[PDB]
RNA sequence: AAAUUGAAGAGUUUGAUCAUGGCUCAGAUUGAACGCUGGCGGCAGGCCUAACACAUGCAAGUCGAACGGUAACAGGAAGCAG
């Protein structure tokens, strides 16, 4: 029912002829539940004004997941430019075993059984971005069955 | 019947950013040592260095059913003296 959660508040500052101008920004994903997770990047010069942005766009341009029984449909892998990202189904007890960013993008998605590494980079916005898009690309039985043009039970 | 149920990151370069890239930390372990402290038990372990030098005691004897035998001891026998 729309649970979300905050990955990481980080500090940026410009710099002009007075001194320098700080702002926040606040990484927040925002997720159903049942597949639907959704990742935004708010700025603001104040923390909960970032936030508040951020929860908006997140809650905006979610991407439905392919979930087999809460747990991933086969093993994926995930780029974005410096993450790059594994994730692995795994049996029912395992729990989230994932990074921080990874641990928070899969439990608002809806993913309650998982085996992730953060390889590259763990730069949180990017991490993210890797793993929504690892996600995304995941396809399910019914979808392969589809595209061969075959029934489930062939493929199996 | 069961005996692979298994994979986490963080700090630190910059006014800020992403990347590269090192350093550091969170875990487990030990024939450990040192500091402070210290009640009991169970089960293990205990010269990692000088394969350095070694006082003293012990760590390989046994068989008389292989053999001459009796140093003893322990006993009887024969000779005896009270
Ligand atoms: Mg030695």
């Amino acid at each position: 029912e729309l649970q979300e959660k905050l990955i990481a508040v980080n500090r940026v500052s410009k710099t002009v002829k007075g001194g320098r101008i700080f702002s926040f920004t606040a990484l927040t994903v925002v997720g159903d539940g049942n597949g639907r997770v959704g990742f935004g990047y708010g700025k603001a010069r104040e923390v909960p004004a970032a936030i508040q942005k951020a929860m908006e766009k997140a809650r905006r341009n979610m991407i439905n997941v392919a979930l087999n029984n809460g747990t991933l449909q086969h093993p994926v892998k995930g780029v974005h430019t410096g993450s790059r990202v594994f994730m692995q189904p795994a049996s029912e007890g395992t729990g989230i075993i994932a990074g921080g960013a990874m641990r928070a993008v899969l439990e608002v998605a809806g993913v309650h059984n998982v085996l992730a590494k953060a390889y590259g980079s763990t730069n949180p916005i990017n991490v993210v971005r890797a793993t929504i898009d690892g996600l995304e690309n995941m396809n399910s039985p019914a979808m392969v069955a589809a595209k061969r043009g075959k029934s489930v039970e062939e493929i199996l």
